[PDB]
């Protein structure tokens, strides 16, 4: 079993210390390990390196990416792979894809795209303004569907590389990523339990009457039982789970169904005064 571990921190930084350590453990339960350090490559926002990555993370059995946290969150550049993703990545477009191309003899797409995958995630923090990169690293293997293995926090950690017991931990993550990819089928998450049932999501959007996982997308209640939170919805709502095929089946009809009208509401005369308008009130600026 291939394991790839990526850091998106300094050269030989902390987050390029705890992966490769990863990868010491993958290699210790037997897998062919490889490393990929982000500022090598050069990756531009979704409007180059971006294709031969990809490449490189389908050919892995199973990935361990280390993202050092800003502003709470992970790394622009993992937001913006996050971005790529989307196109090139999501399960359902994908299987759509496919199932279009047998029936209409088109040219079958890679099959790789489609492949089980388990992916683990390390966020390295240097203190505890870290409540969103969990969420943030759930987001890239939603699209996909990668099966997450370990979703790990490491706050207060920018001396983590002499902190043994910490290191050990990013070990360990490289054993279950291993062990898991070992049997995809039969891997299972390792991680925290968390509060969303579903997703092991914290992170949740509240209002009136609707509190929203914000990373599986499922509606409904969050409880405060002695100060214990706890997060339960209608099992009609497993349908409509943004990491599950039949959810993004869904999400993808209304998309399409979207485009249609906005194609056909762009040849409305409303549409094409109010843009005329537009660009005669105002030219962008630009540098020189
Ligand atoms: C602009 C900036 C914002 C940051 N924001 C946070 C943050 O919100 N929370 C946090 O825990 N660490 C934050 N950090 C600390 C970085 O995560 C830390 O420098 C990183 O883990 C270093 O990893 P490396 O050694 O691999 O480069 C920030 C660092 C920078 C430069
Ligand atoms: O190393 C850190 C460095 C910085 C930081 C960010 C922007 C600046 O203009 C600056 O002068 C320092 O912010 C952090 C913020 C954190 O929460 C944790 C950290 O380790 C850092």
């Amino acid at each position: 079993m291939k394991i790839l571990g990526i850091s998106g921190g300094m050269r030989n930084g902390s987050n390029d210390g705890m992966c490769i350590e990863a990868l010491m453990g993958a290699k210790e339960m037997g897998a062919e390990v490889e490393f990929i350090q982000l500022q090598n490559l050069h990756i531009e926002h979704c409007t180059d390196d971006f294709d031969w990555l990809l490449d490189k993370m389908l050919d892995a059995d199973g990935i361990v990416f280390s993202t050092p946290i800003f502003e709470k969150g992970a790394t622009g550049l993992f937001h913006t792979i996050t971005d790529r993703f989307g196109p090139r990545m999501d399960r359902g477009n994908n299987i759509i894809g496919t199932k279009i191309a047998e029936e209409t003899g088109g040219t079958a797409p890679d099959p790789r795209i489609l492949k089980d995958k388990v992916i683990s995630f390390m966020s390295v923090g240097g203190s505890d303004w870290v409540t969103r990169t969990q969420c943030d690293a759930g987001m890239l293997a939603l699209t996909p569907m990668w099966k997450v293995i370990d979703n790990e926090v490491f706050p207060w950690a920018l001396s983590i590389l002499v902190e043994d017991e910490r290191v050990a931990r990013a070990h360990q993550i490289g054993r279950n990523i291993a062990e898991a990819a070992k049997d995809i089928e039969h891997a299972q998450y390792q991680g925290d339990a968390g509060v969303c049932p579903h997703c092991h999501s914290r992170n949740f959007h509240l209002q009136d009457g609707k509190a929203i996982c914000c990373l599986c997308g499922l509606e409904g209640e969050i409880h405060n039982e002695g100060g214990k939170y706890s997060f339960t919805f209608p099992a009609e709502q497993l349908e409509h789970a943004h990491d599950t095929l039949s959810g993004k089946f869904i999400h993808g009809n209304d998309i399409k169904e979207n485009t249609g009208k906005k194609i056909a509401n762009m040849q409305t005369e409303k549409y094409k005064a109010r843009q005329a308008a537009y660009r005669a009130f105002i030219t962008a600026t630009v540098p020189e």
